[PDB]
């Protein structure tokens, strides 16, 4: 009964009288979000509802809670408050009027100069979660915010584990399987690249729109992975050199070979990246896209 130690870090008070305007934007297996509006501040929000009962080890919840709230940056979604609505349970972070890279990639055709800034704001917020020991493990497009401001921020801590230097690697397998890293499907223990490859996976979805093997079954995919390795492309031709270049380091089956996040922040594929300004097209097509 952990629900004690969760039941201690939540904030008491209704938020149904905290915030009004509540309207349905994401379902999730997670759970419900809604955006809504501060009643007292004017702020917009996102909240995730949880029922408590769909997840089955409450342990995951705490650890979501605490890894948001000690870690934030400006290219993590901001976590702002949680609250225990009978069964489930409520966290609050900051809106971000914008899309979802998923709708972006799903929608559009993204040059290497938006995928370039895209990428390094995703290994920016890796590159500081990993030097405060946390890794991620669900790394894809759907987890990836876009202000309107072109702002990319990631979200989803529900998967993410705390590493140590007593324990430096863990063993659960957890994540989606189209993003998941070898080591990891086939069960060996694994560190903060896993979220790398997850990032080399992320960046094909930016160029063929889904990532490797999606037309198959979940379980399909985990045999592919394992068996493959290094996914190919396919249309590899139609890449610049230093961004097939940039993939390879990415998506290695050489753990110590593969590119830590510091690493690849200083990749020639960045210094390509546009400005962020120009992913707000990309977010206005996939609107109109979507209506
Ligand atoms: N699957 C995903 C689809 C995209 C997004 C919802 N859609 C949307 N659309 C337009 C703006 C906007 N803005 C947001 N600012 C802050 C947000 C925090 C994450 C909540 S969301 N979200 C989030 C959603 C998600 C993320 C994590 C877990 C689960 Cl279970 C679900």
């Amino acid at each position: 009964e952990i629900l004690e130690k969760l039941r201690s870090i939540v904030s008491v008070g209704d938020p149904k009288k905290k915030y009004t305007r509540f309207e349905k934007i994401g379902q999730g297996a997670s759970g419900t979000v809604y955006t809504a509006m501060d009643v007292a501040t004017g702020q917009e929000v996102a909240i995730k509802q949880m029922n408590l009962q769909q997840q089955p080890k409450k342990e995951l919840i705490i650890n979501e809670i605490l890894v948001m709230r000690e870690n934030k940056n400006p290219n993590i979604v901001n976590y702002l408050d949680s609250y225990l609505v009978g069964d489930e349970l409520w966290v609050v972070m900051e809106y971000l009027a914008g899309g979802s890279l998923t709708d972006v990639v799903t929608e559009t055709c993204m040059d290497e100069g938006q995928i370039a800034a895209v990428c390094r704001e995703c290994l920016q917020a890796l590159e500081f979660l990993h030097s405060n020991q946390v890794i991620h493990r669900n790394i894809k497009s759907d987890n990836i915010l876009l202000g309107m401001d072109g702002s990319v921020k990631l979200t989803d801590f529900g998967f993410c584990a705390q590493i140590t230097p007593e324990q430096s690697k863990r063993s659960e397998m957890v994540g989606t399987p189209y993003w998941m890293a070898p080591e990891v499907v086939t069960r060996k223990a694994y560190g903060p690249k896993v979220d790398i490859w997850s990032l080399g996976i992320m960046a094909i979805e930016m160029i063929e729109g889904e990532p490797p093997y999606l037309n198959e079954n979940p379980l399909r995919a985990l045999y592919l992975i394992a068996t493959n390795g290094t996914p190919e492309l396919q249309n590899p031709e139609k890449l610049s050199a230093i961004f097939r270049d940039f993939l390879n380091r990415c998506l290695e089956m050489d753990v110590e070979k593969r590119g830590s996040a510091k690493e690849l922040l200083q990749h020639q594929f960045l210094k390509i990246a546009k400005p962020l300004s120009s992913l707000t097209p990309l977010i206005a097509a996939a609107k109109e896209a979507t209506k």
